[PDB]
């Protein structure tokens, strides 16, 4: 029941957001000024503990419309999370804790948003991840997970294909604890939504399978909002959209203009707004004691009490259910099982040639039983990507009769970007979740918005990217990656592995699965590739290593994936004409650059021409080679062996070019490419 | 009204598709078999001339589910286009005219499809362009324009959010002539649709503003199919989606299973299919003469008359309306206006400091009314990308009162990937359309699926990618691009222009617009750059030029955009303590690479260290520079000066690295990065 202090709390939130922006002289005031009534009614009612932003059973909230940050920064400060008035007084300034869009890193900021469509897609991950933790561990008497996921989204989030892909998926999956409040404010940048966004959101979300509720006066009606969120929590097998109509800039002298969406309210306009709300036009960053006190009784102190009950419950759970207790206790400590690597496969030059894609399949068979925290799937290619383990159970709603919520094989359907960002949500949940998803390497580029965010945030999701090259063959150039790895090798903090054989696939799985902050893309072959006399998990784990050495080489050939194989074979050719080639396999530039310089330079030295072999774009190879053999044009639809021969990637074709590079450079001295001047 | 021959043509299409697949022993056979009735019936009521595939008013077909290409190659052959049973007999083989997914580059193939969600979004562009052409030239008694745009799509297209993003804008724009038939076959790759897709498409489509029609028996109801396409043609105010039901792999012994989705059928199964359809199990690629006669009759000879009357009409029109008849014939010969390039702004160092964002807005204003084919706009950032010319009318339905279809400024909404395939589709329409779309450089990455196909097909779309670097300032790392230009520089066939000043922007536009086959991306600034002494349209047009030159330079500083004036100041500091820099401005890697090597090696020779300055990834710059100063980590939220400074990009900070590159190399003989060994 909302009293006058509930109306004083909401004026302090709107004005503190307004002051935060206008101090920085940069920012978005409109959506924070309009959603403040909702942020109050929701947080007031959210089971959280601000002294411990990591409790696993915390109600999670994602502000999908990340430009409204001053609303999250104000909510976080007033409800006793770690953020201060000086932090807010340094909004959007260099080296502050308050950047212009929310970053995962910070406390009580659950994922990082600002790309539109990303937050609501992340909250689907979080609710899936919760459905599973609860099905796995919750025993009768010990309901350890049951948190809700509350999301704030705007018109930009609904316009973007990804929220639509995600919402189709949340709907099918019956994700009943996922409440989305849509700030239906009839404005975006260009102007009004009637100019470009005018479809029936409600009829669209109902088609998906979502329950849609409505709040006619979201600017003033705390009462309404409270009853909607309340009925929304009765939605046990439907996600809910609450279409809450508000006014952009509410209170501002230009409320409803498109002008209050992304620039600070002009001085006087903040003064009239302070007056109208009962605050002083000449004072800033003012918070009444009454507000601090209110959220202390309403949120801080009961959340702590809830956290503390959850802890006693988890210890009797541990006493009762000693091994489930154990397993969850570890996932929460964030440890991978003691010595899990001992179940990763190892091969010899003696074992059969198998496509790196089938070798990926075999790892996933040996680690699913070892890691209850590994949930993953495919975006409609389970057969093609060799991405499921034989003894799996799909993540599905119990009524489907074709899986249940404890399943760990997710079927994402043809939805790459959404797969990408749901993966970040599962990851951002906690309890050591290790998410992965399979697709064809070429279409990971459809997911680029979400993949950059796994890198910026530092979320360890794994992309199992199959069909990595022209070896795809007859599907032709719409489906042969040329630029994909180059691109992702310019992205900071992502590991773009490309395993060449058995042992290079297990090292690629062990560093990805051991990663705590870098995402990963493992590019895998369609075609059969042999096992190398020289590969080993141990060496490939370094990201680049000498596969075959010669004493005193004429050339060093660095190759990745299928080309390593071709290179060894080109090296027998050159050997026969008395050229001594050293062959270096570089499975990952990331991991490799993480090595100490002395190690790297022992692989790639001074005074030796270095020529690289990779069937994709030569442009990222300048940091390791002197000359590069690669494909800088699009592919061709033919039987794959003919496509490689057509492009020249043959033992003698590589060899011929190795010869031409030796000749080109005879008599010069050559600095290693790794060496830099500053 | 359909007859025994119409039931024999449908059989002939079914079995030719099956034979084109089994000969290749690579292919997806089921959607060809399933959809053959629908194909026969739609292609029969199409105004098209198989003899002149470029006829501007031909009803346009787009197979959005590209993987069903065996049905398309069967249709194109049988109706009299240039494709013989021989080209059909080398489907999917290295070098044939019959690749494994359609490519724009073929007669009767309108767009390259294969990546899901791409063809339907393309067809929305083709309908927007039709609507503009007709509203611009159609005068009474002279309907020069009135064609339908027909699209076939399947479940996978529907799950790709680009196709939702596009069906929303189409719903908005009321594109009544776009009719889309959907293969409700109830199979995709991972088995059944319900496994992960059971939303109500129809209800979703009505919410966009589409008319939905249903055909219960797609397998054999020729009359009902024909009914739904007549019915659909009536609604001028609604795009129409016909939901048709088919058995995937109809007629096969394994019809309805996901097995017939992507694999050639078993021989015993192809013999029983042929027998079942009255054809000889022991003969391949049979086209009964009555089918040939039938299509000659019902499609080719009509089509040739519609085309001919159309030309008589167009010459009366050029008698009747001189200017408009000459402009349309000029656009139809793909020639831009004579000396259109003269209206482009030139500047000098005495001119003012301007962000190249404003300068771009100005070129758009000065040439709009010279180039009637330029139609374009932003993705809800019209104010940020300054993407307007002000005497503009928006492209809208007349009934909006906001504009009408003669408008040439489109407001895409926050829909980047659909803007990507709609500009592709507008371009693919003809009449010399010059689309351009705008968004932030950073989020062109949402549109990468579309941007690669612009390049792979060679549709000349211009992206006006504003806000190129850490100069975006306070919005911080989620908006500041780090890897983007390196990604697009690794993709074959796209101009990535990053112009430094007024003249370099005119240069970008001149080149972009005269391009008939290569897309373009112009990365514009936020902050104000000044007018470089030494730039010119002419030099800037070569891709890279020497801005300042010295007799016997100690260093060459290569730079792009904002970094070229910095590098000119770094050179001013270096000279002061006598190190001579030649400063080379490199606004487009593509165009520069297209130059005669004698010109290129004159810009970057041997025996000088070359260091490159750009506030973005260093990974691309191996092909021009000996050392690169750049940013290989995400950005920062702060005021942009403070952020450039933080990163080190100050005159002195640059002078300093040049000094260190000179000392590092002093004494080695150097080679231009341009000289390649093979
Ligand atoms: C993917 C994406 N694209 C774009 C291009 C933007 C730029 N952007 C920021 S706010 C916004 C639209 C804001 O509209 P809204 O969601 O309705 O927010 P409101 O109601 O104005 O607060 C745009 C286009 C973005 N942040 N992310
Ligand atoms: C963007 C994208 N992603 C993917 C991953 C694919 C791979 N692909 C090809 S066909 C298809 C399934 C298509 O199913 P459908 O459209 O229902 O086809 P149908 O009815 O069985 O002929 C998939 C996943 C693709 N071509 N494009
Ligand atoms: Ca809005
Ligand atoms: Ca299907």
């Amino acid at each position: 029941q909302f009293t006058d202090i509930d109306k004083l709390a909401v004026s302090t939130i709107r004005i503190l957001a307004v002051d935060t922006v206008s101090k920085a002289n940069s920012g978005h005031p409109g959506a924070p000024l309009g959603m403040a009534p909702a942020a109050h009614v929701l947080w007031s009612q959210m089971r959280m503990n601000p002294t411990n932003p990591d409790w696993i059973n915390r109600d999670r909230f994602v502000l999908s419309n990340g430009h409204a940050v001053a609303l999250l920064y104000s909510m976080l400060h007033l409800t006793g999370y770690d953020l201060s008035i000086e932090d807010l007084k340094q909004f959007r300034q260099l080296g502050s804790r308050t950047p212009g869009h929310p970053e995962f890193e910070l406390p009580g900021v659950e994922v990082t948003t600002g790309p539109l469509g990303q937050g609501i897609s992340n909250a689907v991950g979080m609710a899936m991840a919760q459905a599973n933790l609860a099905a796995t561990y919750n025993k009768p008497g010990f309901t350890l997970s049951d948190n809700y996921t509350y999301v704030f989204l705007g018109d930009g989030c609904l316009q973007e294909g990804i929220s639509s892909e995600a919402s189709s998926l949340a709907g099918h999956l019956k994700l009943g604890n996922l409440i989305a409040i849509y700030d239906d404010n009839k404005i975006t940048i260009d102007g009004a939504t009637s100019i470009s966004f005018d479809e029936d959101v409600a009829k669209r979300y109902e088609a998906y399978g979502w329950e849609v509720l409505y709040v006619e006066n979201g600017n003033e009606d705390l009462a309404g909002i409270a009853k909607a969120i309340a009925q929304a929590k009765l939605s046990k097998d439907k996600p809910t959209l609450i279409k809450m109509t508000t006014t952009i800039g509410y209170g501002s002298l230009h409320a409803g203009s498109h002008s209050v969406h992304g620039a600070p309210l002009k001085a006087d306009d903040v003064k009239q707004l302070k007056s109208k709300f009962g605050f002083n036009p000449d004072k800033s960053f003012v918070v009444p004691q009454e507000v601090y006190d209110h959220y202390q009784k309403t949120i801080l102190k009961p959340g702590v009490e809830a956290n503390n009950k959850w802890n006693k419950l988890f210890s009797e759970y541990q006493k009762k259910f000693p091994e489930l207790g154990a397993e969850l206790a570890r996932r929460l400590s964030g440890q991978l099982p003691a010595n899990w690597e001992s179940k990763l496969p190892t091969y010899t030059a003696k074992d059969s040639a198998v496509a790196t894609r089938k070798l990926s399949e075999t790892v996933l068979e040996d680690v699913y039983n070892q890691l209850p925290e590994l949930i993953g799937g495919s975006a409609d290619l389970t057969p093609s990507n060799l991405t499921r383990w034989k003894e799996a159970l799909d993540f599905q709603p119990p009524s489907s009769g074709s899986g249940n919520y404890s399943g760990r094989y997710i079927r994402y359907g043809i939805r790459e970007h959404a797969m990408g960002a749901i993966m970040n949500g599962i990851s951002a949940f906690g309890a050591n979740y290790k998410p992965y998803g399979g697709t064809f390497l070429n279409f990971v580029s459809y997911a680029a918005g979400a993949v950059r965010l796994s890198a910026l945030s530092g979320h360890p999701v794994i992309w199992v990217a199959t069909h990595d090259s022209i070896g795809v063959g007859e599907d032709g150039p719409t489906h042969q990656p040329i630029e994909t790895l180059a691109h992702f090798r310019s992205l900071p903090n992502i590991q773009v592995w490309r395993p060449a054989d058995g042992n290079e696939v297990s090292a690629a799985y062990k560093n990805s699965l051991e990663s705590k902050h870098t995402p990963s893309i493992i590019a895998l072959s369609r075609q059969n590739l042999p096992q190398l006399e020289g590969s080993s998990i141990e060496s490939a784990s370094k990201g680049g290593y000498v596969l075959q050495d010669v004493a005193n080489p004429d050339i060093i050939l660095v190759a990745t994936g299928s080309e390593v194989s071709l290179s060894v074979e080109a090296a027998k050719t050159l050997a026969a004409k008395n050229i001594k080639a050293r062959v270096v396999s570089l499975p990952d530039f990331f991991t490799f650059d993480k090595q100490p310089l002395e190690y790297r330079l022992s692989v790639l030295p001074d005074n030796v021409p270095i020529m690289s072999v990779e069937v994709l774009a030569t442009t990222c190879w300048g940091k390791y080679a002197h000359q590069s053999f690669g494909i800088d044009r699009f592919g061709a639809s033919g039987k794959a062996p003919e496509v490689f021969k057509f492009f020249g990637f043959t033992p003698e074709g590589v060899a011929e070019r190795a010869q031409k590079t030796i000749a080109f450079y005879k008599g010069d001295k050559l600095i290693s490419p790794l060496k830099k001047a500053f």
